[PDB]
């Protein structure tokens, strides 16, 4: 039964897209928020299809009403909620479902005061006795941004989705859009894809029953502590974290899932920023989190380093068997030039082992890696060499010289010698621990290859997730060679 | 109330709503609205922006100064007046006009040219969609079945918004019509 | 057992007639003179007559 729900939603959003190209992210987000009792906000220049989406989502139901009003600087509350006689609310907002409010950043003082009580309580102060408001979707569009110290920020902090629409840019999607024969006032939604009033009241209760996995909570709490340490990061209130869960739980509900999926965190890119300055900061932190700690991308990186450290620890103990012989070629030159091994080594960032460890830069080291593009220059022209320690940090300078027996003596602050050596051409203990970590990559990749059919996920985000999973898998297959 | 009578051709009336048989919406004024006001919502929705001015020619002013033609009679004959049935049928055949591939190369090029110029006015996506209905209607009443490249001349009064951008829109189209239209500069 | 709520937001252009109730003598049906627990957010921007 839950698997058949994702098919009906995919056919409902397909009929709503017919007529508005390059607006999939602006229509799918409004349909999910309407079925879960959430709001949505739009921003952009007037004329990028902002009022039609408010009149298009009403055809997906069976008892919805439209209300397209423009808030002016001299607007009165009696002209919005209907004039009083006790208030004639015949087709306005208290009895409507999907209302539209354009230029909301300039209404009267009493207009904004009545809108705050109709969101947290879904009621209205209609004279003496109050009544409920069957509001299913709240949308608002404008153009500019409010002040930093004003009363208009009370409503902006309560809206969940902050859509960022813009004009068309693609040429192929503009051909049929320029000459579109589809009417904007008909009923393109079939009668079989429209939900009833009974199914809406039942879905409002099953969303809260979605369980929260322990691995999902590790990503939400980490993002909150990350934005608090950055001064340029925008502040996120506690209400935004609670209202965002209802959106993620509703995305997995209409997609054939019973728990919160880690891929649902992509929708948080339009629920944290507030201006154009913080727009590039929210999309940057989530892109790193979705390609770092989502499917355990960086989690396997800190575990693979312990396997390499354990493998290199057993190779430096038996380094006396295979040393490092440098070829001789001192012909006619002012300095005894050297050269590395030919076909034996071909890597660029190869590592070199040492016998007796030394204390370089007030720390211990067990392996030093050099660059192939930088080793040929020092062994031919001379000068100084720069190499990092333990494969981390920057390429610090070392006191490396040539040996009489064709070796590499590393000098420190105590004038101590250390002959370098290269690792030869896998122990059973390292192979056993490596297969356990490699099997974890296939388990995390199998989860992404099953839930990628979510309709509420953009298409440009799948290119960065797949490129992040292949980068980790390409590094774990190099040490096993 | 004027915004709901354009996109939906309806008007609220207490309880039930009704349609408006509005065929032509004309508006005239003198000054320009503010840059940050609610009056810009109606200006961005109007298609044709006619720029009328006083007479300048001397030959056309002689008969105009002493004109005996009445302005309250019926100079239109009864044989040239269309009926209510022909109006409802013409509203459907306008959308059936095909869009040639050579015409699309000029509309998309004009949109990208105004975006690179900082002094050029901004044109929303609604204006590009509503302008096609005007060009397709010009070729419909002229004996054509497709969008004619010469119909782009009427775009000189559907892009500008003030007196500053009036000389910029009429200059870019004049070069486009005498450059990339019939492959002049091409 | 007989309390009433009143969530109001004070603005820089608020009027006293929109808080206590518009006059006809003042229609104070469910506001502040007959309420018990009222809420006032952003009180540091109200008008001079509201604070008085
Ligand atoms: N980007 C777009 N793609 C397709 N159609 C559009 C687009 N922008 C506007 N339209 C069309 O213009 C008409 C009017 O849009 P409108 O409500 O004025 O947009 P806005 O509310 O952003 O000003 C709509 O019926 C819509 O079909």
């Amino acid at each position: 039964h839950p698997h058949l729900l994702a098919e009906r939603i995919s056919r409902l959003s397909s009929s709503l897209e017919k007529g508005l190209y390059e607006r999939s992210h602006a229509i799918r987000l409004c349909l999910l928020a309407a079925l879960s009792g959430e709001s949505v906000f739009l921003l952009g220049p007037p004329g990028i299809a902002k009022s039609l989406i408010a009149r298009r989502l009403k055809f997906a139901f069976q008892n919805a009403r439209a209300f397209e009003y423009l808030m002016t600087r001299f607007s009165t509350p009696e002209e919005v909620f209907g004039p009083l006689s006790e208030r004639l609310t015949s087709g306005y907002l208290p009895e409507a479902e999907i209302v539209f409010l354009d230029e909301i950043w300039k209404a009267g003082p009493a207009i904004l005061n009545t809108l705050l009580t109709a969101i947290n309580e879904r009621q209205f102060r209609n004279g003496a006795h109050v009544e409920k408001i069957p509001m299913r979707l709240l949308v608002a569009a404008s153009n500019e941004l409010p002040e930093a110290d004003s009363s208009l920020e009370a409503l902006y902090d309560r809206m969940l989705i902050r859509l960022w629409l813009d004009k068309v840019q693609d040429k192929a999607n503009f051909r049929s859009m320029l000459t579109s024969q589809q009417d904007e006032n008909d009923n393109p939604v079939p009668d079989a894809l429209q939900v009833t009033d009974e199914e809406y009241e039942r879905w409002q209760k099953e969303i809260g029953e979605i369980t929260l996995p322990d691995h999902v909570f590790e990503l939400i709490f980490m993002l909150r502590q990350q934005l608090d340490k950055l001064p340029d990061a925008p502040y996120v209130s506690d209400r935004r974290w609670k209202k965002a869960i209802r959106l993620l739980q509703a995305s997995a509900f209409f997609s054939g899932r019973s728990a919160v999926a880690p891929v649902d965190l992509i929708l948080l890119k339009d629920c944290l920023w507030y201006d154009a300055q913080s727009l590039n900061l929210i999309q940057q932190q989530i892109d790193v989190l979705m390609t770092g700690h989502a499917w355990q991308q960086q989690g396997m990186l800190t575990r693979l380093g312990a396997i390499v450290q354990r493998h290199l620890q057993l190779q430096q103990q038996q380094s006396d068997k295979t040393a490092l012989t440098v070829i001789r070629l001192g012909g006619i030159f002012s300095r005894r030039q050297q050269y590395q091994l030919p076909v034996n080594v071909t890597a660029s960032t190869l590592t070199l082992l040492l016998q007796k460890p030394l204390k370089l830069h007030d720390m211990e080291v067990v392996h030093i890696s050099f660059e192939r593009s930088a080793l040929e220059q020092w062994l031919s022209k001379g000068g100084e060499i720069r190499g990092k320690l333990n494969g981390i940090g920057f390429a610090q300078k070392l006191n490396l010289e040539v040996d009489s027996a064709q070796h590499l003596v590393v000098r420190d602050v105590s004038l101590q010698g250390s002959t370098l050596a290269l690792p030869g051409s896998l122990p059973g203990e390292i192979k056993q621990q490596l297969e356990e970590l490699e099997s974890d990559w296939r388990k995390q990749h199998a989860l992404f290859s099953e839930q990628q059919k979510c309709l509420f996920i953009p298409g440009d985000w799948l290119g960065r997730i797949e490129a992040s999973l292949q980068d980790v898998g390409a590094q774990i297959r190099q040490a096993q060679q």
